[PDB]
């Protein structure tokens, strides 16, 4: 039943190792994250307001 979280709390786990075993990401590879959060979410009035919190974790971290 822990279908009803979006990849994006799973990315914010997983990139948050692949990241640092990459040695730190750099700008254009978060660009393949920001598509990997929603993917084809459709945008879903409200839940995507909930999905944009962890937008807002992904696209910067040093900044």
């Amino acid at each position: 039943a822990d279908n009803k979280f979006s990849q994006s709390a799973n990315l914010l786990a997983e990139a948050k190792k692949l990241n640092d075993a990459q040695g730190g990401i750099t700008e254009e590879q978060r660009n393949g994250f920001i598509q990997s959060l929603k993917d084809d979410a459709k945008t879903n009035p409200g839940n995507n307001k909930e999905q944009q919190n962890a937008f807002y974790e992904i696209l910067h971290l040093p900044k």
